[PDB]
């Protein structure tokens, strides 16, 4: 009765929300997507006619990054909505908070995807609002499952702070976040400020890494705070470690597994 499971690709995978796809859609044992273009089908029939139609080897867009064979699209939602109301039909499986799938055109999507000969498989995405009162430099974030907590997410969550940086602004997720978000967002700013920390020694005020990290004073205040690397003198947050601490948190297994880097070599991209 709600859609339960899909096919994309080589994986079926379940649904761990609802979505709402046309309620036609969500009778059938399983819904059928193709990994490229997004278009979601009722039967394998009309399916496997569909993969051998399809002329799409990618997403749409402009291609933005590419290292290697990691790639990210950039979709205007005005560009292209189709493409971005199915992917934001898709990402509303695995998000419970998400609430626009239709209205696309305010957004930028943001595609990760894994590149073989066959072509360039989608692995997550963020939405960004186009313009953003608040300064949320990610509106939704999702990784599909098989690829969750293998280092997708951490590559994602600094691509959004590169184009931050870009915009010579910072920004903050728009909340609330997942529980895989959270967790995966206060790891990442640790990881970041902690390297900082060890880069320099440093005078660094939270202000400097603010600037040259694009993560919000907040946020550093709340991750340094859960660090126990901020002291509070007369209403002001002020940081305070030793280089020793700093390593002593860097060699923890957090920290360990090899990082698919973003390198800003390989960014192509300029304030709209
Ligand atoms: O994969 C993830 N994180 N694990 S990770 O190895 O990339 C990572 C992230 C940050 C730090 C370290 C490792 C990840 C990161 C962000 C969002 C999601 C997500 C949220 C809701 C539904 C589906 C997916 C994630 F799964
Ligand atoms: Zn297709």
């Amino acid at each position: 009765k709600y859609v339960d499971k899909i096919h994309i690709g080589n994986y079926e995978i379940d649904a761990w929300y609802f979505s709402p796809f046309p309620e036609d859609y969500g009778k059938q044992p399983k819904l059928w997507l193709c990994e490229y273009c997004l278009k979601y089908m009722k039967y394998e029939k009309s399916y496997r006619f569909h993969l051998g139609q399809c002329q799409w080897r990618q997403p749409p867009g402009k291609e933005i990054y590419r290292k290697s064979n990691i790639s990210v699209h950039e979709v205007d939602g005005k560009d292209h909505k189709i493409y971005c109301q199915n992917l934001c039909l898709l990402a509303k499986l695995f998000l419970d908070h998400k609430t626009l799938y239709f209205d696309v055109e305010p957004f930028v999507f943001y595609i990760l995807t894994e590149v073989d000969r066959q072509g360039a498989h989608i692995v997550g995405y963020f939405s960004k609002e186009k313009e953003s009162p608040d300064g949320n430099n990610v509106s939704c974030i999702m990784i599909l499952p098989p690829y969750q907590r293998r280092g997708y997410g951490r590559f994602l969550i600094a691509f959004s702070y590169e184009l931050s940086k870009l915009e010579s602004t910072v920004g903050s997720p728009e909340k609330p976040l997942s529980d895989l978000g959270k967790l995966s967002y206060r790891s990442y700013w640790s990881w970041v400020l902690l390297e900082n920390l060890r880069d320099f020694r440093g005078t660094l005020s939270i202000k400097d890494l603010s600037q040259m990290t694009s993560i919000t004073q907040n946020d550093i205040i709340s991750t340094l705070q859960s660090l126990n690397m901020v002291k509070y003198w007369k209403g002001q947050h002020v940081i305070c470690v030793t280089p020793k601490l700093v390593e002593e948190h860097l060699k923890s297994a957090q920290y360990k597994k090899p990082p698919i880097t973003v390198d800003s070599v390989c960014l192509k991209w300029a304030p709209p």
